[PDB]
């Protein structure tokens, strides 16, 4: 499944239908995806990867791109899944900069790469081939966004929360020059605020 | 400030008053600090910063040590705050590695003018500390506070969530050999559990 | 304002998308309205009525008709609202049944001067709304509003959270014989789900 | 169990250890539950009411004295218990008023009596009385309190959250003339505020 597909010809819900921080209200066009709703997909997707990847201890190689979110909702989703185990189920956290990956002793485990959102195939293809060579019994990725570039085809995830059109989205854990932080929906921000924030 | 101090004399929570996953039922002798109990307490410690450090730009450096609850809740709750602010105020969020040798996500030179307050769920030596501080102040930082969660008795930060005494205790961020990642509540470990997930 | 429109050739989420118990995998046809999406409206419901009721002493009359969690979430976001307050503004909060008939925990004459919000999941007869009404305002409440969750086309509510289909939907706080309450979406139920639980 | 037992000799915790509402700051004398123990608690009575009582079909009698929170926090944790069952559990909850109850075919189901705080023992005998002339197959009682009182021995919940001292407490579920709803935590009241809300 390519998840949550949100069209091209959706410009997604009027500000005055949900609650937004006040000092962000001529910063954004319209909320794309209401916080909520990345709650109710993060929460699939984390019964997903358990039962695909719940064969191995599982690593979950979170790729921070400043923000932390995404890998805090869907690890928090699979720990209170594994908490009605019948067997204790150890599992490990890591957090990986990125080009130059930053003992990775994975070896004979089943890998998830974690993203907010994907990146290009060629990069994506590289940390790959950097995964493997430690010898995991799995490599997954699992992305919360994907977006339809009009440039080359993108990678494709094995796990995505939503497929988006490409806009300029912030919030949840798309900061724009350390803003937005405080907004917990995935939003379009509109030419006042991509002025007023530009660093 | 010493936070919430839990005595010495203080046997916790028996294990039967609270919900704890089947698998840990022999793990754990009881419960020291209920997920709720660290949840109320971290919020209280997120006004004590933002009312200290806030309404300029604060960078959180968070100390990686395995585990990420923490630092999410905290940071959770520090930009609820930051949400009803008149103007917007901008904050950046990085998790780094110790060992000097810091890896962020950029230069500690963007840490000149601003407010830094570096987290931590526990800090075992105080040394580590005082040398981190005096590397984080050769840039001119604005101001400089730490803040952690817990703090066992036998450095003195400035945001403490509790005292406890010098028990081995798992749970919310202290996971043992991977395991315990799942466990919500601070416990002290058993004997059983040790042994049993002993790497 | 009709809240957010669901029309009528909105199909709905696909339910491998979303969370949904297994045990009622073939009662339903697909999800409406995610229960991350219902809370985020109703956040923003709380900050409309307490922008036109709030400051004063509002009496919250809830319509009980067998559910409790929109009452419930509605209520949390107003009185996270008014947390915030320089002043501490009191609040009554009382579930009543109709049939006129009112069955509340004190007399119609401590609304007077009060601000008065009915609020129900959905309101199916217009005519028992504008009863309700005439009956409240005959002890002079300082202002009469209504608020529902619900409102299914083919009376207008003042705060409305969705305005769907004229379709047979359950979860949330729409039980069907006593089935459906441990489901947090709202959905359409299936011909298999129908006859499975009919009373 | 007795639940959570606090003893006279406990004061509280200080107000400055926990976040409460600014315009509740002299009001309160300490914080004697905070919210998240609350609901940690909670979490567990909802575990042992299904584990007694999920043999036939429950039927939530809340008795409605004001507050809504600790009825939609233990049903809402019994649901979330219920979602993982193999078949559908089917459930009915009711809020009734007290003495006089105000159809109850609860005829062949365990009937669960909800309080936030159990009265005395003459009322709950009367109560349980009233109840049983409809013979259901069981009827067990859940009180989030139970206060100490000098008076006549008080009732014996088969559910109890926290046995706690004759204090006047408010906060949660327990107003004081329509104030302290804002308060999540259970708190100790000040002379202060007892002046500043006396109806």
């Amino acid at each position: 499944s390519p998840g949550v597909v949100i069209s091209d010809d959706e410009p997604g819900y009027d500000l005055d239908l949900f609650c937004i921080p006040n000092h962000y209200a001529e910063d954004l066009e319209r909320v794309f995806i209401p916080h909520g709703l990345i709650m109710d997909r993060t929460e699939r997707l984390a019964r997903d990867v358990m039962k695909e990847m719940g064969g191995h201890h599982i690593v979950a190689l979170c790729v921070l791109k400043g923000g932390y979110k995404f890998f805090a909702d869907l690890l928090d989703y699979i720990k209170a899944l594994n908490r009605n185990s019948d067997r204790s189920i150890p599992m490990t956290v890591d957090f990986i900069r990125l080009i130059k990956v930053i003992l990775s002793t994975l070896t004979g485990k089943n890998v998830l790469i974690v993203e907010d959102i994907i990146d290009t195939g060629k990069t994506m293809q590289t940390l790959l081939s950097l995964v493997r060579q430690y010898n995991p019994k799995m490599v997954k990725v699992a992305s919360l966004l994907v977006k339809r570039t009009p440039r080359s085809v993108g990678y494709k995830p094995d796990f995505v929360g939503f497929e988006i059109p490409d806009k300029f989205v912030v919030g949840y854990a798309l900061d724009y020059n350390e803003y937005f932080r405080d907004l917990n929906h995935v939003c379009v921000i509109s030419e006042t605020g991509k002025a007023k924030y530009k660093a």
